[PDB]
C-alpha cells in the first residue's frame, strides 16, 4: 500500500521489477529488536543482544533459495533492507552482515488476502541503520559478535 519495502540478499534474488531495486525481495512487513540480555546467567556461553530479522513476503523467486540456505546453513555476507514512502526517497535503511536463514515458514489460503506468503527469520551478527531526515543522514551500527560499534 502506502510504503515500499525492499530486501536485497546476497545470492538470494527476489522478483521486484522496481527500477532501483530490481530482483530484490518485496517485503510485506518486518521486525527485529535489540534488548538487555537478562535471560541467561552470567557465565553462560551463550551486555546486549538482538533478535533475528523477521520478515514476510509473498512466496516468490527467493523462496526456494531461502529454503536451500536454511537447510544448508550457508553464510550470507550482507543484506540491505530499505523502506520508502510510496516522493520516493528511501528514508530508512538497515544493512545487516553475516546472516544465516534460521526459519522459512510458507503458507497459503484459497482466500485472496493471505494468498501464498512466507515468514522468514534471518539471524545477523551486525546491523547498521541510516535514516534520512527530509536533509542529512543519522547513522548508527553495532557488531554483536565483537560487541562493538561500527
Amino acid at each position: 500500500m502506502a510504503y515500499d519495502i525492499f530486501l536485497k540478499i546476497d545470492g538470494i534474488d527476489g522478483e521486484s521489477m522496481d527500477d532501483k531495486h530490481k530482483n530484490e525481495i518485496e517485503v510485506l512487513s518486518w521486525r527485529w529488536n535489540i534488548h538487555q540480555e537478562s535471560t541467561m546467567h552470567a557465565g553462560s556461553g551463550l551486555k546486549v543482544s538482538v533478535t533475528n530479522l523477521d520478515f514476510d513476503h509473498y512466496i516468490d523467486r527467493a523462496s526456494p533459495n531461502l529454503f536451500k540456505y536454511c537447510a544448508s546453513g550457508k553464510h550470507i555476507p550482507q543484506a540491505i533492507l530499505v523502506m520508502r514512502k510510496a516522493n520516493p526517497l528511501e528514508y530508512l535503511k538497515y544493512t545487516f552482515t553475516d546472516l544465516i536463514v534460521a526459519v522459512v515458514s510458507p503458507s497459503g489460503s484459497h482466500d485472496g488476502e493471505i494468498a501464498s506468503r512466507e515468514t522468514v527469520e534471518l539471524s545477523f551478527s551486525t546491523v547498521k541503520q541510516e535514516y534520512v531526515v527530509q536533509g542529512g543522514t543519522i547513522t548508527a551500527g553495532y557488531d554483536f559478535k565483537a560487541n562493538k560499534e561500527i
